[PDB]
């Protein structure tokens, strides 16, 4: 289940980008 | 310009979703 | 309800600081 | 100088809290 989040901001998208990569890292630490 | 973030997380996407809507409101206040 | 956080990051804290302010604005609009 | 955050939301602080803790982990990795 994917969700498309269209944004017209490089700064905003940058945040969600760093937050998304950081969340994925936590998963690797668990398993 | 214009960046689409395809997140497969209801929780994570929920955060960026609320952050995107809240960020758009600030832009309206400016000007 | 009021918790405190000890962050020594001007940029990081600045981000969460903007969210808190923008969050309070959403309550005024309600919707 | 340190910057305290006074949020009136357990959920909100959780986000900013998980971000600060998750962002600090990245430093340990470095590149």
């Amino acid at each position: 289940e994917s969700f498309g989040l269209g944004i017209r901001g490089r700064e905003r998208f940058e945040m969600f980008r760093e937050l998304n990569e950081a969340l994925e890292l936590k998963d690797a630490q668990a398993g």
